[PDB]
């Protein structure tokens, strides 16, 4: 089964969180509850300038599932970009999330040249695929 969402996060440059911190999106479905977490400063010293990107499966009635997923990044143009994909599906139990530690480099981000934030927003475009 095969759904997505997109996740808009305004003002991405006035968020004030530190290494470790993060933010979660509200959930989403396609009985399963899923959401994203962004830490806009990575979670370590080995990821802190990036932003680290994550599937998080909220609520699940089944002990495990199984799920592929895909992220990316809409610009200015609402056009996919900097996309990353899990290698496979992944085992999630209820609590586990699933991510890239080192999804987007901020240097780059955060650069409004680059045209990712436009109106100062990050929209981030997940895809999730159950098996």
């Amino acid at each position: 089964v095969k759904f997505s969402y997109m996740w808009t996060i305004n003002n991405f440059s006035f968020c004030r969180e530190e290494m470790g911190e993060v933010i979660k999106s509200s959930t989403f479905s396609s009985k399963l509850k899923w959401c994203l977490r962004v830490n806009p400063k990575g979670l370590d010293e080995e990821s802190k300038d990036y932003l680290s990107l994550y599937l998080l499966l909220v609520s699940c009635p089944k002990s495990e599932v199984r799920a592929k997923f895909k992220f990316s990044i809409l610009n200015a143009k609402g056009e996919e970009t900097k996309a990353m994909e899990s290698q496979r599906a992944y085992r999630f139990v209820q609590g586990k999330d699933w991510g890239f530690k080192k999804f987007i480099r901020r240097g780059f981000l955060l650069d409004e040249a680059n045209g990712l934030l436009p109106d100062d927003k990050l929209t981030l475009f997940c895809e999730v695929s159950v098996v």
